C-alpha cells in the first residue's frame, strides 16, 4: 500500500488488494479502502479497529474515535480503519437498492401480517435479492462473507508492517474479531472486543434476547423519562408502552393496516409508522439520545414528526440530499453468508409469537398467526459460516467488554464469548450498546493499560 493524504488529522490514505475469492488467488480483485493516523510518540504498532454493522465504515469511524482517543494510545499507536470488502469505500461496494427503492419501502408501515401482508413482504424481498445478483453477480456476494473479511485483516496486518495484530471491534466487529482468532491466533498481540456477539448462539434465541433488550432500555428510558416535567410517556411508567402506542398507531390507518397516514414533517415525506419505530430503536442505542426521543415524541402529541424522522434517517444512513450510504444493503448481503439463515415458517411464526409478547412496544396490534420470512431466507448463495463455540486455545488473553443493560448485544453474549475466548470480562454498568473510547474514564483506563501494557482487568471489574 502506497499511502497518501486525504480529502482532518495527520491521516493518510491508501488502498490494498485482496483476491475476492481466496481459492482464485489471482482471479477477481477487490480493493479495501483504509485510513491511518500516525502515533505522536514511541509506535509499537497499529491499532486497528472495526466498528460493526455490519455495512458501517471503518474509516469514518477511525475519524470519530480519533477524537475521543486518549492521549498515550494514540501516543504508542498508529489508529488505523479499514472498509471490509464490499462496504462504503472499498470496491466493489455492494449496491442493491436505488435512493427510490429505500423510500419506497419506509413509506410503508410495515405492520400487515395478514396472508395478503406476508405475500406483499416476501414479494419486496425477492425483487431485492434479484436487484442485488443483477447488480453484483454471484461471485461477489458469495465471498463478502466475515471468514473472507478475517483473511483480509491478515493481509492488512502484514500491509501495515505489524507482525501481530492490536484489534478493536465493536458489536459485528467482534464476530471478524473471533474469526481471525480462530483462523490467525499466533498473530493476535491484543484484542478489545466491545458489545460481544456470541457465534454459537441460536439465530432466533438471540433475536428475542434483542427484542428483550431494546424492550428494557426502553423501561429504562421511560422510567427515567417519567421524572421529568412534561414527560409524553405520562408520569406512571407501567403505562409507556399503552402510551407509547396511542402516539405511534394513529401514524397506520386503523382500517387498512397497508395505508399510512404519516405525521406532518417539515420534509415532505412525513413520519410512517415504521420510521417512527426505527427512530425509537435508534435513540435507544444511547442515554445520550433519549432527549431526541423525548423530543420527537412531544411532537407526535402534536401530530408532527420531524425529530423521530430525523432519527431514523440517522439510523437508515440517509443525508440531508436524500442519498443513502450503502451500509444497509451490505449489511444485508454480509449477513445473509455469515450463518444458516431461518427457513422453516413456523419457526418465524413463533419467533414473531414471541418478541410481540417479549417488546410490545415494537409490535402493532394482534398475533396474526403468520409472519414473513426474512430477506436471508431467500439469498441466492450459500452461509460461508455456521455458529460453533470460539476455540483458539493458543490465543493471548482478551478483553470482552460488556454492558449491563445493552439492547443491541446484551450482556450475557458478551459473558459467553469472554468463556469461549477464555479472556477477561470487564462490565460496564449502563443502558447503552459499547462503550469504549466513549468519555467513560474507568473503562478507558482499564483498556489503556492492556493495550500497551498487556495487562488484563481483574476478575470481576465493574465501571
Amino acid at each position: 500500500v502506497e499511502w497518501t493524504p486525504c480529502r482532518p488529522g495527520g491521516a493518510l490514505c491508501g488502498k490494498l488488494a485482496v483476491p475476492v475469492d481466496y481459492d482464485r488467488p489471482d482471479g477477481d480483485v477487490a480493493a479495501l479502502a483504509l485510513i491511518r493516523f500516525p502515533a505522536t510518540g514511541d509506535k509499537i504498532g497499529s491499532l486497528v479497529i472495526n466498528p460493526g454493522g455490519p455495512g458501517e465504515s471503518g474509516i469514518e469511524a477511525a475519524l470519530g474515535v480519533f477524537q475521543t482517543l486518549p492521549k498515550r494510545v494514540h501516543e504508542r499507536f498508529d489508529l488505523v480503519g479499514f472498509d471490509p470488502r464490499g462496504v462504503a469505500s472499498s470496491r466493489p461496494a455492494i449496491w442493491c437498492n436505488s435512493d427510490a427503492d429505500n423510500d419506497r419501502l419506509r413509506a410503508e408501515p410495515q405492520v400487515d401480517y395478514s396472508r395478503e401482508g406476508v405475500a406483499h413482504i416476501e414479494n419486496e424481498t425477492k425483487q431485492f435479492v434479484g436487484r442485488c445478483v443483477d447488480k453484483m453477480g454471484k461471485n461477489f456476494l458469495a465471498h463478502v462473507g466475515t471468514v473472507n473479511v478475517a483473511k483480509d485483516l491478515d493481509a492488512i496486518r502484514a500491509a501495515l508492517g505489524d507482525d501481530k495484530l492490536t484489534y478493536l471491534g465493536y458489536s459485528y466487529g467482534t464476530r471478524i474479531g473471533s474469526a481471525y482468532a480462530e483462523e490467525f491466533p499466533q498473530r493476535v498481540r491484543a484484542m478489545i472486543l466491545d458489545g460481544a456477539v456470541d457465534p454459537n448462539a441460536d439465530p432466533i434465541e438471540a433475536e428475542l434476547r434483542q427484542a428483550k433488550g431494546f424492550q428494557d432500555a426502553f423501561n429504562n428510558y421511560a422510567a427515567d423519562c417519567a421524572k421529568n416535567a412534561g414527560c409524553p410517556l405520562g408520569a406512571d411508567p407501567a403505562k409507556a408502552v399503552e402510551v407509547y402506542h396511542s402516539l405511534v398507531d394513529p401514524l397506520v390507518d386503523p382500517d387498512n393496516p397497508r395505508i399510512s397516514r404519516p405525521a406532518r414533517t417539515k420534509d415532505p415525506r412525513g413520519l410512517s409508522y415504521s420510521d417512527a419505530i426505527v427512530g425509537t430503536i435508534m435513540a435507544l442505542y444511547s442515554p445520550n439520545l433519549w432527549q431526541h426521543l423525548t423530543d420527537g415524541l412531544s411532537e407526535l402529541v402534536d401530530n408532527r414528526g420531524d425529530t423521530l424522522l430525523a432519527l431514523a434517517d440517522m439510523y437508515m444512513r440517509r443525508d440531508s440530499h436524500g442519498r443513502y450510504n450503502n451500509s444497509g444493503d451490505a449489511r444485508v448481503a454480509i449477513n445473509c453468508v455469515d450463518q444458516p439463515p431461518v427457513t422453516d415458517r413456523d419457526k418465524v411464526i413463533d419467533e414473531d409469537r414471541r418478541a410481540r409478547e417479549i417488546a410490545p412496544f415494537m409490535s402493532y396490534g394482534k398475533f396474526t398467526g403468520d409472519a414473513p420470512l426474512g430477506t436471508c431466507a431467500f439469498w441466492p448463495v450459500p452461509p460461508t459460516s455456521q455458529p460453533h463455540a470460539v476455540s483458539a486455545p493458543g490465543l493471548v488473553p482478551t478483553v470482552v467488554v460488556s454492558t449491563t443493560h445493552d439492547p443491541a448485544a446484551p450482556y450475557k453474549a458478551g459473558v459467553d464469548l469472554a468463556n469461549q475466548l477464555r479472556g477477561s470480562l470487564l462490565t460496564f454498568d449502563g443502558t447503552q450498546h459499547t462503550v469504549v473510547f466513549q468519555g467513560d474514564s474507568c473503562i478507558d483506563e482499564y483498556v489503556t493499560a492492556y493495550l500497551i501494557g498487556g495487562t488484563t482487568p481483574p476478575s470481576g471489574a465493574k465501571c
